């Protein structure tokens, strides 16, 4: 609570309704006082968390686990291999090549060499078809804002020409000739306010060599900030699709062959999504369009109207599909079975060819690889198995471990349940409960609760490091596969969305309660966390409920809802949340925004405000107006800290030190909070 915050009567009248923000003041950083506020914020966070206990033996135990050897999965491009590797001695990742399969390996982008401090992060990049050329974004901070480069991959040589600014959305497109690639630009143009920039996309072309200011406009910008443009080139180079993406429930296609004068459209999406791939002058369109767990259609480019479209893989009786990907001649479909992943192959007719036979429940990937190889890969992790990489022949069937993260841990100390609860409506929710087989289930162990339930995002059993110093402390780690996700397909997210997003937050709370009805824990050992969409979550659980929780961890949230689309990206959520410029969704909005409803002379959990200096996407305003809203709410004693990630994006500063300093951190108040 330490540093002051005045509170001011600022008012406004919204659709008849007064709606106050006592610290409106905190939502301009560029004001002197302000960023005094947040130095003062984030020391007493620091000065706090270092009095907490166990501090030099957590930290001894992250710098075991998270600096780690692994291997990405490889990108294979003319006989060439592209992947990234971790090294137990280095903070960031690196992207190496090699010719052959065990030809000796070089690096190629090492972006702990891009500055002395570790404050430029390697973001998307794709390799030439040929294996000559790495197109690739450097961003600063590890924030969206993203330059793409060029690397010469046999000389090493970075292009002084092929720089292009504005690439913060830009996945390159290579056409089969490796002369340049197609992707998704905005213009820096000052006049353009940072919330209405999404709406400026463009697709453009750039010929490798030449000034980007030559590159060729492909589609012009939609002009509306609610929606994404993206762009995807067919293997063959014969067919250039165009999506709008309105939020993550409808969008159209649009496409053409390279050189027409007009694109054709394919779909215009009402209620129903639809992602294509084009194969040997057939398309495989994956869509929800009358099927909420998704189905397969082929479609003739040459006979392309709806009525002709033909179903070749029907929606499944209960699992839900979630991705195609042509590989080795064959569909690979990704399937959700109450929320574990199961994989299947089929002919590209949609005949059944065989089920992935997978190591153990945990998560799998679908296959990863290319439409005329028939080697392809797929990870494999468990809440207890750190990943593991598969080489599989999608021919054949034959599968073979081809690489593993080697972890400091012993898996067999610990077991992961599965289990549904009834939420209010009496919807059956899964969740994951992570714990030593040796747990005491006497209402008592530390619990750590998670969630986020939005977005069609789906929570699965990833292997996180981070969370085994709690377990060897007895403690609980759960994962609710809250509505607003993607689990049970497009009924789930429409559940969990708009006018329903209270349902999210009622899962949530009713995992709170099934944790201590079913004796994990008790409310004063219970711990909730989540970021961005997750941070709203916890926001919103403290909020309505304070007394199920004992602290709240929450991370680059949004918090204010009535004005979340007034500043960075807000304005492409609206799709999912709605705008307070409009009545209705005002009222929804209004609701549960949790910084409207630090109601006084409460009891609030501890809370922990996790945010980051250079978030370009969810603007820190949130969390620095919530955490003075919690510290000054009369007869609240519980503590409510700021800490503030320095050099860090949206997701972090990308680098390993750093990430253990946040787990000691986060560990230690959890520790310190709920007595451990």
């Amino acid at each position: 609570s330490y540093p002051a915050t005045r509170a001011e009567q600022v008012v406004d009248t919204l659709h008849g309704v007064q709606v106050a923000d006592p610290y409106r003041w905190l939502e301009d950083e560029k004001a002197p006082e302000v960023q005094t506020w947040m130095t003062a914020q984030n020391a007493h966070a620091r000065e706090a968390l270092a009095k907490f206990p166990g501090r030099e033996a957590l930290a001894a135990r992250f710098k075991e686990l998270f600096y780690t050897d692994s291997v990405s999965t490889p990108s294979r491009r003319n006989g060439r291999f592209f992947y990234v590797r971790t090294h137990k001695d280095k903070e960031k990742a690196i992207l190496y090549w090699r010719q052959g399969e065990s030809g000796q390996e070089k690096v190629l982008l090492d972006p702990n060499g891009w500055s002395k401090d570790g404050t430029v992060s390697l973001g998307t990049w794709a390799v030439s078809w040929d294996g000559k050329k790495v197109a690739f974004a450097q961003k600063p901070n590890a924030a969206d804002e993203a330059v793409l480069h060029v690397i010469d991959v046999d000389s090493g040589e970075w292009s002084k020409v092929d720089v292009i600014e504005g690439g913060k959305y830009a996945t390159p497109k290579w056409t089969p000739d490796s002369k340049g690639f197609y992707y998704e630009w905005l213009p820096t143009d000052p006049s353009i306010k940072v919330d209405e920039r999404p709406g400026y996309t463009t697709i453009r072309y750039h010929t490798l060599g030449t000034e980007p200011s030559k590159d060729t406009v492909v589609h012009e910008r939609t002009g509306d900030p609610t929606t994404f443009l993206q762009s995807d080139l067919s293997r063959d180079g014969k067919y250039l699709f165009v999506y709008i993406l309105r939020g993550w429930s409808e969008n159209d296609v649009y496409w053409k062959r390279p050189g027409e004068k007009d694109f054709r459209l394919l779909v215009k999406g009402v209620g129903a999504k639809y992602e294509v791939h084009a194969w040997k002058d057939r398309f495989y369109v994956l869509t929800d369009e009358g099927a909420p767990r998704q189905r397969v259609f082929e479609v003739d480019p040459a006979k392309p109207a709806r009525a002709s479209w033909k179903e070749i893989v029907p929606e499944d009786s209960s699992a839900s599909l979630l991705s195609v990907s042509i590989v080795g001649g064959h569909l690979s479909l990704e399937y959700l079975k109450d929320a574990t992943s199961e994989v299947r192959v089929a002919t590209l007719k949609g005949k059944p060819v065989r089920t992935v036979q997978l190591p153990g429940v945990g998560a799998a990937s679908n296959l990863m690889g290319l439409e005329d190889l028939d080697d392809a890969y797929y990870v494999f992790t468990s809440f207890t198995t750190p990943r593991q990489i598969y080489k599989t022949s999608v021919s054949t069937g034959k599968s073979e471990l081809w690489a593993k993260v080697d972890v400091p841990m012993n898996p067999e100390q610990y077991q992961v349940e599965q289990v549904f609860y009834a939420s209010k409506d009496g919807t059956k929710v899964p969740m994951f409960v992570v714990h030593r087989k040796d747990l005491k289930r006497d209402g008592n162990a530390p619990t750590l609760l998670y969630g986020y339930g939005g977005f069609n995002v789906n929570m699965e059993a990833n292997f996180r490091s981070s969370i085994l110093p709690w377990l060897d402390a007895g403690g609980v780690y759960a994962v609710a596969n809250l509505r607003g996700g993607g689990e049970y397909g497009k009924a789930w997210h429409d559940a969990g969305r708009l006018d329903k997003k209270q349902n999210v937050f009622d899962d949530f709370h009713a995992a709170a309660e099934y944790l201590v009805q079913q004796k994990y824990t008790q409310p004063k050992r219970l711990a909730i966390y989540g970021g961005s969409n997750g941070g709203l979550l916890v926001g919103a659980a403290m909020t309505q409920r304070p007394e199920l929780y004992g602290a709240v961890v929450c991370a680059v949230p949004l918090l204010d809802m009535v004005r979340y689309h007034l500043f960075g990206s807000g304005r492409t959520w609206i799709p999912e949340y709605g705008t307070a410029e409009k009545p209705e969704d005002f009222k929804t909005l209004h609701a549960y925004s949790p910084y409207h409803h630090v109601r006084p002379d409460v009891r609030y959990p501890a809370l922990l405000m996790m945010a980051a200096d250079h978030d370009d996407r969810v603007d820190p305003m949130h969390a620095r107006k919530f955490v003075a809203a919690v510290q000054n709410s009369p007869g609240n004693p519980a503590t409510a800290l700021l800490r503030i990630e320095a050099n860090a994006g949206h997701g972090g500063a990308d680098q390993v030190a750093k990430a253990i300093e946040s787990s000691v951190d986060l560990y230690s108040f959890l520790f310190q909070v709920l007595d451990v």
